[PDB]
């Protein structure tokens, strides 16, 4: 609709084309950078890249930089590419870990080329992003390495808990680490290199981590009560991963919670069990307690973004937060 | 023995001791840095610290940081190749490798953006070597030229970086940094050609199980040379190279292609020693000399 850029309606086509141009420049950079790789990477490298992505983080970086005097600064496009490359790397690695066959509506990188070619593809994304971020200076470099480290402890935290745990507190530490910090960094990078005041930078950075925690939580609710609008439904069920709505549903009481407690104990290979467990979780009070927490996070973000200056980028960010909790995929 | 550090005999028990401290500082930094998330023979550490012997400040903290970053990237690639195509272990391969890259990312961030560009490139080269390898195997194709490119990328490139970073951060001159970098490039190439040669002559008590490259069908230099031969037992080895596999080895070790592979390891040795001769006449150049020899003559 030309007022929508990357799933988000921005109200105006003049403004949306400016943001679209910025998101388009983040993508030209990745397309340039990846395409320059040795012949032997090009299949796996562009696989997830060719097939569409939500483009959420390039948007968030671009929308954050709109809080600045030079939102179109070239260093913002660079920082916009670093963020999305790291995120792409983790999709290659996640899809091998979750043994996922399908990603972004296409064959997942590993279902196409096998686990090792997938792992390496992600590695090469990490190198490329490392090289890109060094262009932005010592502090940008420190930011992205702190964020990448904190991302991985999130992934490790999640894995440690599944192998043993069911702890809301720990889950909230996971989603903040494995998703929030990267968008936290993207907000901090777009504030920085668009020229926003130190305060706005901190405010945009705070905002990205909250938006990132929210976005992951909506992704875990979508995994349970969506039906093939995500990108395969109920993956958390099958992998025995216990996200927020399952965790609450297990703290529940009654015959339903009883069944779930035995179903969600470890992985599920039976298809007709996932259908039953998806029905149970979809109906549980646990799922509505988790929609609440989601809305609570949305409110922390809209509060954070309500103390940003009244500029079009503050409205645009507000629609992004709303999109983040209201979308269905 | 007292004069041996990380497998290389440096002739001098006193120099080997100073080198060991450098290697153990690296080992200790890998310990303090890897310890907590919510709480995994040291050739590349050793190569870093010997490079830095050419510089004025061999013991610089930056040198120790670079040694750790190198070996962490090294290990991360080891974990990642233990991913096979059971999920519990695969997950531990990927994350352990990813936690090592994250921690290297943090450490190199302290070494600064030029040290970030260097490490980023060599990992990209490193990963490229692995793809070439992994994908040269799937096609069953057998070029010496893809294999030589493989080892320069997969193995030679990270030791190149070890010499360059040991060079810069010991305070070596610009010419010396690039010379160390060219050095580690050939040393890592040859080190890998020796690894592949070893896989066919070694035994388990004297190493890993032999012929694991044969089992996976990874065709290394002695193989690629041996497949080009024309003898009575060639076709037998042509077919065998897709526990009977113990018969491919015994064909491989008495092959003239194997001795060809050893000639080339030597030609890489000569190249590395010429790089060495162009360095200052200091004890560290001697130590590097002993490393080059150990690189091409172990088992
Ligand atoms: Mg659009
Ligand atoms: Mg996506
Ligand atoms: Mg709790």
């Amino acid at each position: 609709p030309a007022t929508v850029v990357a799933g988000v309606d921005l109200g105006d086509a003049v403004f949306a084309a400016a943001v679209r141009a910025g998101v388009a420049r983040v993508e030209q950079l990745m397309d340039t950078e990846l395409r320059q790789a040795d012949e032997v990477m090009s299949d796996s490298l562009l696989h997830l890249f060719n097939a569409g992505g939500k483009r959420f983080r390039p948007l968030f970086t671009v929308l954050s930089a709109q809080i600045g005097p030079q939102p179109d600064a070239a260093a913002v496009t660079v920082a916009g590419a670093v963020i999305e490359m790291i995120h792409l790397a983790t999709l290659y690695h996640d899809d091998v870990m979750d043994e996922a066959q399908v990603r972004r509506g296409a064959p997942s990188a590993n279902a196409q080329w096998g686990n090792n070619v997938a792992i390496l593809a992600g590695d090469y994304l990490l190198a490329t992003a490392s090289r890109l971020v060094a262009r932005l200076g010592p502090e940008a470099v420190r930011i992205i390495a702190d964020t990448f480290a904190q991302l991985v402890t999130g992934q490790m935290r999640e894995t440690r808990g599944t192998s043993e745990v069911d702890s809301i507190e720990q889950y909230l530490k996971v989603v903040q680490e494995k998703t929030g910090s990267l968008i936290g960094a993207a907000g901090r990078l777009g504030g920085m290199f668009s020229g926003a005041t130190d305060e706005q930078v901190e405010r945009l950075s705070r905002l990205g981590g909250v938006v990132g925690t929210a976005f992951q939580i909506a992704d875990d609710i979508i995994d349970i009560d969506s039906e093939s609008d995500e990108s395969l439904p109920g993956t958390d069920v099958r992998e025995g991963v216990h996200t927020l709505p399952m965790l609450y549903a297990l703290r529940e009481s009654g015959p339903d919670c009883a069944r779930l407690r035995a179903l969600l104990n470890g992985p599920v290979d039976d298809d007709a069990e996932v259908r039953e467990a998806l029905t149970l979780l979809r109906a549980s009070p646990g799922m509505a307690r988790a929609k609440d927490v989601l809305a609570q996070y949305a409110a922390q973000a809209r509060h954070e973004l309500a103390l940003l200056p009244d500029v079009p980028g503050r409205r645009a960010l507000a629609a992004l937060v709303d999109y983040t909790v209201s979308r269905h995929g």
